[PDB]
DNA sequence: CGGCATACG
DNA sequence: CGTA
DNA sequence: GCCG
């Protein structure tokens, strides 16, 4: 059949029911910027189902027994069958309020809250933020300066160049450090926001202090447009034919004894990683994150070597970057 | 009905 | 509050 | 919004 959470079924980057799934998430977006985080999963594991399906979905009866599907997402499934449209999903996509908060909280700085109050406020538009900067913070300044840049999809060709400078940078930092690609590139996508690195080094211990080491080499070499420990939300400078553009860059040092499961959370996806955590407290008892999987009734950690390790720790079938696209 | 992942800057 |  |  098809299980209920999404780490136990691999979800591919492309899939057979593209227009269900682009649909289910625009509610689920919707849902996130009124603050109902709850109507936000279940459209967001609805949609990863469909994702997970072997073919397309044509007729509303394939729906019965599937996972997260109820009334509601049954019924904009049936008027996009019927219709090719649903009618609520149109509504969202031209609502002045659903256009406004996306705006806003793509701005790297600007969340669901500060949109949310900056509409209350009646602003609308990009410039109506740019008339008073006294309201924004340094974070904020440099996502609107920066804001058409950051919105031109990063490409492959652009995340090696930006491999080799970190290396570099962490070469000299620390001899013998290694830099991993992660995030959505990891799991197969041939561009993204931005570009996400793990940093570690094999003699545990050794990577303590690193990420300061890294931010002022790269630092000095005129590559950094700006940043603010564990996890730096940088944005580099790339070159580019004859000028260079702004790309968001997320660095991130582990030790090795944590690196597969800080590989494991910054690989993703987003829900992938909800649901494992949710999978493993509920159904098994352990506790998951990015640092390591405690249990709480022997107080121990499981020490893992692998993402295979963590997987096997979680009685869950092993599953590449690449099908963990939900 | 309560729960909905869990960290760091 | 922001960030992943 | 859906699940257990
Ligand atoms: N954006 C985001 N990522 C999160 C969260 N929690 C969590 O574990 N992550 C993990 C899973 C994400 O796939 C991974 C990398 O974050 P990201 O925003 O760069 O997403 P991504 O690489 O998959 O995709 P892209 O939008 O950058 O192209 O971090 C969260 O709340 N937000
Ligand atoms: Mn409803
Ligand atoms: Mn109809
Ligand atoms: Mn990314
Ligand atoms: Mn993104
Ligand atoms: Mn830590
Ligand atoms: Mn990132
Ligand atoms: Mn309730
Ligand atoms: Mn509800
Ligand atoms: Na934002």
């Amino acid at each position: 059949w098809m299980p209920a959470y999404a780490c136990q079924r691999p979800t591919p980057l492309t899939h057979h029911n593209t227009g269900l799934s682009e649909a289910l998430e625009i509610l689920a977006e919707a849902a996130g910027f009124e603050g109902s985080e709850g109507r936000l999963l279940t459209f967001c594991r609805a949609a990863s189902v469909l994702k997970a399906l072997p073919s397309p979905v044509t007729t509303l009866s394939q729906l019965q027994g599937l996972p997260h599907f109820g009334e509601h997402s049954s019924r904009v499934v049936q008027e996009l069958l019927e219709h090719g449209v649903c009618e609520e999903v149109e509504r969202v996509r031209r609502s002045e309020r659903y256009q406004t908060m996306k705006l806003f909280t793509q701005i790297f700085g600007v969340g669901v809250k500060t949109a949310d109050r900056w509409y209350r406020e009646g602003l609308r538009t990009l410039d109506d933020l740019r008339e008073q900067p006294q309201k924004l913070t340094q974070q904020q300044k440099a996502g609107l300066q920066h804001h058409q840049d950051l919105s031109t999809p990063v490409l492959r060709s652009d995340v090696d160049a930006l491999q080799q400078v970190v290396e570099e940078a962490v070469g000299q930092a620390l001899p013998g450090a290694t830099v991993t690609l992660t995030g959505g590139f990891r799991r197969g996508k041939l561009q993204g926001h931005d570009v996400d690195f793990l940093i570690t080094h094999p003699k545990e211990g050794q990577e303590a202090g690193l990420l300061p080491r890294v931010m002022c080499r790269l630092q000095d070499q005129g590559l950094i447009l700006y940043h603010q420990f564990e996890r730096s939300f940088c944005i580099f400078r790339l070159p580019q034919p004859g000028s260079w553009k702004a790309v968001r860059v997320d660095l991130v040092v582990a030790p090795v004894s944590q690196f597969p499961f800080a590989l494991l959370g910054w690989t993703g996806s987003k829900l992938f990683q909800r649901e494992l955590r949710r999978f493993s407290r509920k159904e098994k008892g352990l506790w998951l994150n990015s640092h390591g999987l405690f249990d709480p009734e022997q107080k121990t950690f499981f020490q893992a070597a692998s993402e295979e390790d963590i997987f096997r720790h979680l009685g869950l079938e092993y599953l590449p970057p690449e099908q963990r696209n939900a």
